[PDB]
């Protein structure tokens, strides 16, 4: 069995090897990547997303969140405060400023202590879940705007065409912006390239591990497994890598750079933060793999975690048992 001990891997592919995405999300799946549930992807020193980030400014945030947490330091929840619109140079300026920039450090490490011991104590200002993309159009390698649908996978490989699209979406993020441990919707791969800035840091779960992380989830937060068997589908909640090795859970860890590539995997969970100053392109993909754990992901009915159009199709079609009482959910 490849990469037993599910280490990160981290993949450098030639420029030819950087042609065709899905035979080498497979090359990475036939070294073991996906059992960590991540792996960074560095590109060919050849390629480029687009030319320059130099016109960005005016994209508009319509709905910046605050994120403000509740709990203790390795072991919160955090609710999103819905704030002003703000361009982008408007939000790089606020994140530059005195009351959110990074705080002076020695590296990485030194900045990940400093996240764990004090995030909950300040709200940060997150510019997630844009719909967009900031890839140029000639960019014809690894072109997060220009992958093969979900519902085309679906429909090569189980035959039944269904409705909904698939697009990317920008993150801009600032020191502490957090994202709380989940999957993906439907345990969905994700794909995330750092376009500019500072870094961010990601944690993962072993897929083969995720039930050992939802039953601590269960432990730690009674009153939210109470209301809801699935409740990381919520995505408001944060638990520490100290609290993670005291529990026993199997995890690791990767900095992610602004040029790079990580992947998720089917039923990896993951969490992190950024360092300061940033922005992300991401979206959900699928291959043939995928489809069992499409078949078998859990899901949120009551009411809280509220999805995408194209999710109902993936319910229908994967999981009619469940369909009915998951579309109570979301209406
Ligand atoms: O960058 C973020 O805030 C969150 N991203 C993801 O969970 C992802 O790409 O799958
Ligand atoms: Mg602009
Ligand atoms: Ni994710
Ligand atoms: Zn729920």
């Amino acid at each position: 069995a490849q990469n037993p001990n599910c280490n990160i891997m981290i993949f450098h592919p030639t420029k030819e090897e950087f042609n065709d995405f899905d035979k080498y999300i497979a090359y990475m799946e036939s070294q073991g990547a996906h059992r960590a549930g991540l792996a960074k992807i560095i590109p060919p020193k050849e390629w480029k997303a687009r030319e320059t980030y130099d016109n960005i400014s005016e994209i508009l945030i319509a709905t910046p969140l605050q994120q403000v947490a509740s709990g203790r330091a390795g072991v919160f929840t955090q609710y999103h405060k819905k704030k002003k619109a703000m361009t982008v140079g408007e939000y790089r300026h606020l994140a530059n400023s005195k009351k959110y920039q990074t705080p002076p450090h020695q590296n990485f490490e030194d900045l990940e202590r400093k996240y764990w011991k004090n995030r909950i104590y300040n709200s940060p200002i997150y510019g997630a879940d844009i719909s967009g993309s900031l890839f140029d159009e000639n960019t014809k390698q690894w072109n997060l705007g220009h992958l093969g649908t979900i519902q085309d996978l679906l429909e090569k490989e189980c035959g039944v065409v269904i409705e909904g699209v698939n697009t990317p979406y920008l993150y801009f993020g600032m020191w502490k912006t957090t994202f709380a441990w989940h999957t993906e919707d439907m345990d969905l791969y994700s794909i995330n390239y750092l376009h500019l800035g500072e870094p961010k840091t990601w944690y993962v779960v072993p897929p083969e591990h995720g039930q050992r992380l939802e039953r601590l989830a269960r432990e730690l937060f009674p009153g939210s497994s109470r209301g809801c068997g699935a409740f990381l589908r919520h995505k408001v909640a944060l638990i520490s890598p100290t609290v993670l090795k005291e529990n026993g859970i199997p995890f690791n860890r990767i900095t992610q750079e602004a040029g790079e590539f990580m992947v998720t995997f089917p039923y990896g969970y993951h969490a992190g933060f950024n360092h300061g100053f940033n922005c992300a392109e991401a979206i959900n993909f699928a291959t043939p793999r995928w489809i069992d754990y499409g078949k078998m992901a859990s899901q949120c009915s009551c009411g809280e975690a509220r999805v995408t159009f194209s999710m109902d199709a993936f319910v229908r079609i994967l999981q009619p048992e469940r369909y009915d009482l998951w579309k109570r959910g979301q209406d």
